[PDB]
């Protein structure tokens, strides 16, 4: 109920028990604080709105799905879909003060995977990592959640400009069903007035800036089944945030990387955080965009024929500027600025 916080974190790997474990980064900073994990969310009076972007040097998520600081935004992936290597391109190519990981996952070989890639980061001295391994109990599963979360608040009470990573709601979810059950409810019998199926929209909640404080910008991945269907964890938390990235396992397959799906993504906060040019070549890129899909299903139905269609003609010779837009090395980040250059350029 209560867990380790503050700087000395920094460069630590931490496990269900708010132990630290291992070190990816040694930093100056020896502070060693404690708050409760089951802290309040802010009250309405003390949330600001979103109005200032969260830049992520991603082209496409940049130019077509800005994000906000305080935003929590939701990946929906399924395996094989690079959902961790965007995550890395998020922190690595972002600009927050202080970045916090809560890996919920199952096999010991994904958390060093992320180990290693945190050894070699060049945010590695502002990030912290909390895990929880398939070993461990349902409960320490869903806490690893809760101390990501407490860490992240304590960062943001101190005025940081804070990003938080949950991989997965779907294994946190999974898991607070299990603890549920040792409570003695289900999805479909719930206690009253507590319910252990309520940790989740109140640990959904807990993200956003704050009047007097900081910001945590949030993403959630949620792990998808078979031809990306989204099962009801899946629809609920597609509600409750505010924005979501779909990252497609048939972009995947063709070899587009970062696998965004751009017109089955949104961020809600769009036309708050950028401006008008910005609002404007992000519209006309995005009708590029649904006429390239247009052309493709008339060349899959073998009804393309060049010289027939000066329009469709056109199209298809935006398709390969389309697509080296779209694409990005994972080592690359993009300023702003080199963002809207490029997709201007794309749309001429």
């Amino acid at each position: 109920l209560h867990t380790q916080v503050g700087r000395g974190l920094l460069g630590a790997v931490v496990n269900p028990l708010g132990e630290v474990t291992d070190k990816f980064a040694v930093t100056d900073n020896s502070e060693i604080l404690y708050r409760p994990v089951d802290n309040a969310p802010p009250l309405y009076s003390e949330r600001a709105a979103i109005e200032k972007p969260f830049l992520t040097g991603i082209k496409v998520i940049d130019s077509l799905l800005t994000c906000g600081e305080g935003q929590r935004m939701g990946i929906f992936a399924s395996a094989g879909c690079g959902k961790t290597f965007l995550m890395n391109m998020l922190i690595e190519h972002s600009g927050a003060d202080i970045y916090v990981i809560g890996l919920i996952g199952e096999a010991g070989a994904e958390v060093t995977e992320t180990v290693d890639y945190l050894k070699n980061s060049e945010k590695k001295s502002r990030c912290v990592l909390v895990y929880a391994t398939s070993d461990y109990s349902s409960v320490d599963r869903c806490n690893a959640a809760y101390i990501a979360t407490a860490i992240a608040e304590f960062f943001r009470t101190e005025g940081h400009k804070v990003a938080l990573f949950i991989d997965s709601l779907t294994r946190y979810a999974r898991a607070l069903r299990d603890v549920a059950l040792a409570a003695g409810e289900s999805p479909a019998r719930r206690g009253y007035p507590v319910s252990v199926f309520d940790s989740l929209p109140r640990l959904l909640e807990r993200p956003g800036k704050l009047k007097a404080g900081g910001s945590i910008t949030a993403f959630y991945t949620v792990l998808l089944e078979d031809d990306d269907f989204a099962d009801p964890l899946a629809e609920e938390v597609r509600s409750i945030l505010d924005g979501h990235i779909y990252l497609s396992r048939n972009l995947a397959q063709k070899g587009q990387f970062p696998a965004i799906d751009s017109l089955k993504s949104i961020s809600r906060v769009f036309t708050q955080v950028v401006d008008e040019k910005h609002r404007i070549m992000a519209a006309a890129f995005r009708e590029l965009l649904s006429e390239i899909e247009e052309l493709r299903t008339i060349i899959d139905f073998g009804e393309y024929k060049p010289g027939e269609n000066a329009s469709q003609d056109k199209i298809y010779n935006k398709i390969s500027v389309v697509e080296s837009f779209l694409k990005q090395d994972y080592r690359l980040g993009f300023t702003y600025e080199q963002t809207m250059e490029l997709i201007g350029e794309t749309i001429r």
